[PDB]
């Protein structure tokens, strides 16, 4: 494990955010979605009917901070949180910087 956490910054567009650390925005001019740490909306799928929710308490505040920023600067650690499929794993920084508009 070596010490390569920081985060850069590029701006991108407002997409859709979808829940708390996943987002959709292009910050290079293509559409994708970013959760770096990946939020946690899907608990379980059971077998009866549950309810469709735009987003969870506290994550609902931070899907805000995506909707309407103008500015934003992507920030993408050194060496993006790749895995299996090697989504977009980031954050997004606009509007507040680092999502975490609620205080």
């Amino acid at each position: 494990a070596t010490s390569t956490k920081k985060l850069h910054k590029e701006p991108a567009t407002l997409i859709k955010a979808i829940d708390g650390d996943t987002v959709k925005l292009m910050y290079k001019g293509q559409p994708m979605t970013f959760r770096l740490l990946l939020v946690d909306t899907p608990e379980t799928k059971h077998p009866k009917k549950g309810v469709e929710k735009y987003g969870p308490e506290a994550s609902a505040f931070t899907k805000k901070m995506l909707e309407n920023a103008k500015k934003i600067e992507v920030e993408f650690d050194k060496g993006q949180r790749t895995d299996k499929y090697g989504r977009v794993l980031a954050y997004i920084y606009a509007d507040g910087k680092m999502v975490n508009e609620a205080l």
